[PDB]
């Protein structure tokens, strides 16, 4: 594990001598949209029908809000520190080319989400704007999700299946999803009436997982490599975006090709550690800004 042990306090839990673990590494790498940056440095976010601010205080973390057991089966898990990432990175980086990107974004961990919340989000996320995205999400469960409480400040869950099987297109479309709108309802009914299950999508092998995946309206090659990479664990995933693109051009001088040709080369060059891979790529990209 990428910790020692762990302390239950009054409201929290500290993960003593954490390794590979860095707040904006995880929280803005580009996995999540509902964990918000305050400011001391802390991050708040909602996940499971909860509320929960992470800290790092020199080499241990503080998850506040949570007790031990929580910790034991929802959170350590969550943020993956069962996974050692020092192996992840040390293989990666026997590729000088990926050295740089991998040491800036060291502290990158890939949480294990609710696959539900992370297929409409990514739906909501196909050439989208940042602010946009984590807005309608917002507004999705403001609308309909059950109202939580933490240090005098209201925050809402993401909204159940039942619950947004009520919502129609027109209310999508209230949120912001844009002309998205139309893919998420369809997406939810094909939830509720049972023609599509996520748990057993999720048992399926990478492969097989994605090309399920890809049946929901909305939901393209990119997109699918998302869903099953950050709520499935599938980790040969590659998601492929203008960002991974330029970054795979510009050290594998790959030519410019079909995103699903980049994604055979990358997967094909990466195999198991590519999702790390991508995320690695994706974040260095992003946050330089990086051109042709
Ligand atoms: N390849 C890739 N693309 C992503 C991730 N997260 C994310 O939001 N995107 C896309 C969505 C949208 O096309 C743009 C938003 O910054 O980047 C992500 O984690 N990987």
């Amino acid at each position: 594990m990428d910790f020692d042990m762990i302390e239950e306090k009054k409201d929290s839990v500290i993960v003593r001598n954490v390794e590979n673990f860095e707040l904006k590494d995880i929280f803005d790498c580009g996995q999540c949209f509902r964990w918000h940056r305050q400011e001391n440095g802390n991050y708040i976010g909602i996940a499971f029908e909860k509320v929960v601010e992470v800290q790092k205080i020199g080499e241990d973390v503080v998850i506040y809000n949570i007790n031990e057991e929580e910790f034991k089966n929802v959170w350590s898990e969550y943020f993956d520190l069962y996974r050692d990432y020092g192996e992840i990175k040390k293989e990666l980086s026997r590729d000088p080319l990926l050295k740089k990107s991998v040491d800036f974004g060291e502290g990158i961990r890939i949480l294990r989400q609710d696959p539900f919340e992370i297929l409409l989000s990514f739906i909501i996320s196909a050439n989208n704007r940042i602010p946009m995205i984590k807005k309608c999400i917002n507004n999705i469960s403001e609308k309909a999700g059950k109202k939580l409480e933490y240090k005098g400040k209201i925050y809402y869950a993401f909204p159940t299946v039942d619950k947004l099987h009520e919502f129609t297109e027109k209310d999508f479309e209230e949120c912001t999803a844009g002309f998205r709108a139309k893919y998420l309802k369809d997406t939810v009914d094909r939830i509720y009436n049972g023609e599509l299950n996520l748990e057993y999508i999720k048992s399926l092998n990478d492969n097989e997982c994605h090309e399920e995946l890809k049946k929901f309206m909305g939901v393209g090659p990119q997109v699918a490599d998302c869903i099953m990479l950050f709520s499935m664990q599938k980790y040969s995933a590659f998601p492929v975006d203008t960002w991974v693109k330029k970054a795979m051009m510009s050290l594998y001088v790959a030519p410019d090709v079909s995103l699903k040709k980049i994604r055979d080369f990358g997967r094909e060059k990466f195999g198991s550690l590519s999702g790390f891979a991508q995320q690695y790529l994706f974040y260095y990209a992003r946050e330089n800004n990086i051109q042709l």
